[PDB]
């Protein structure tokens, strides 16, 4: 359920296949920020969630460089994947920025995205 | 420098090598929690940092089933590699276990870990 | 425009009143959780906002204590009311359990409350 | 009542506090960092009947950072745990919100950790 094309409030588009042995590996393509393009994004997700109705829980990672720009940042999302009619992956970020020690203290943005199938 | 065994303040071991690429692979146990052995990790790295005394942005992900158990849960590190006589990676954290629609309130867990080389 | 009673999405209801110098005051019930009843809550918000249209930052506590039970246990919300046709309180919150040190990694769930005036 | 006092972080920030019996808390807090300039006014609550098994004090608190030298516009929260004995401790996790516009509300939000010790 979760291979496929996803997207965000934001208007980022998420490319994503899911392998049979838990990875997760596709592009990351954000409406905002300091981002052009597609970026690499892998992670991982439980490929064999609970037989009740629970989400499965997945996570991923995008460094913010490519062939255009490199913003010296990631950001991790985590969550789960809700199947049905209206499927969702609902999520927290984390982004942090490379920093010098003195500036750690503000190097991390928090969030949190909802990625459907529909714009 | 990224590239090696880690261990944190909770006594869990990250063994990571660092691709040319930008890739992080590697794995992961933890000290604490549901979670028994080695579990696989992949993420993303800066690898191109900026040379100005920052730190390297980096993320990876581990979701928590092995051949040997499955917690239905994923955990995503966000942080930077601090290089120097005593490296280091300080990340933030989000554990999100995969739940029913009432109880996702309640599904996400964030703290934060700091790693060393030192056994 | 902040003052008056507030529901998030899990239908809990939060009754505020903002004081004229930064002050923030009222009760909050959970829909959810170890809790029943209402909860003391204070809290602050920047009573000169930026007029740009940027939204006012505020942010307040409640300990998960009453006269009915306690969870031992405290959540912090921090974010902006978005004033307009429709007002908003988007939020982002820590919720921090008492624990043992053996336990602390394990003692702050993380997550977001949108509130609006709209009853459920 | 040991949390009534004066506390200090790691990045050199002074927290100022009383509690009260009924669970409030107090006082001001000044940073070492930001957008800041002299004391702020916090206010917060307290678990005033805490498990007796060892386990830390549930508390949070608030600063807006406006006071009558200067305004960031922004709100900190800071969720933790008070942790009493020979070295005394706050824990906390922190969330800072700026006022954003809606364009901007994706990083209106800085993520941390802050250690509160006597000395
Ligand atoms: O500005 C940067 O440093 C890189 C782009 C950041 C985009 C963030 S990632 C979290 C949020 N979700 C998105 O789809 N975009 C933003
Ligand atoms: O309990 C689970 O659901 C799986 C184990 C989670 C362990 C967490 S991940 C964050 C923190 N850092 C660690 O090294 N262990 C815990
Ligand atoms: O279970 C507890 O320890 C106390 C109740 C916590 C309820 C939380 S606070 C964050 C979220 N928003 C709500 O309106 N309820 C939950
Ligand atoms: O820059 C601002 O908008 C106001 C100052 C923010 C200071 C933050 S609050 C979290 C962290 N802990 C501190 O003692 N200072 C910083």
């Amino acid at each position: 359920g979760i291979t496929g094309t996803w997207y965000n409030q934001l208007g980022s588009t998420f490319i994503v296949t899911a392998g049979a042995d838990g990875a997760l590996t596709g592009t990351y393509e954000s409406a905002v920020g300091n981002a052009e393009s597609r970026y690499v994004l892998t992670g991982r997700y439980d490929s064999a969630p609970a037989t009740d109705g629970s989400g499965t829980a997945l996570g991923w990672t995008v460094a913010w460089k490519n062939n255009y720009r490199n913003a010296h940042s990631a950001t991790t999302w985590s969550g789960q994947y809700v199947g049905g009619a209206e499927a969702r992956i609902n999520t927290q970020w984390l982004l942090t920025s490379g920093t010098t020690e003195a500036n750690a203290w503000k190097s991390t943005l928090v969030g949190h995205d909802t990625f459907t199938k529909v714009k």
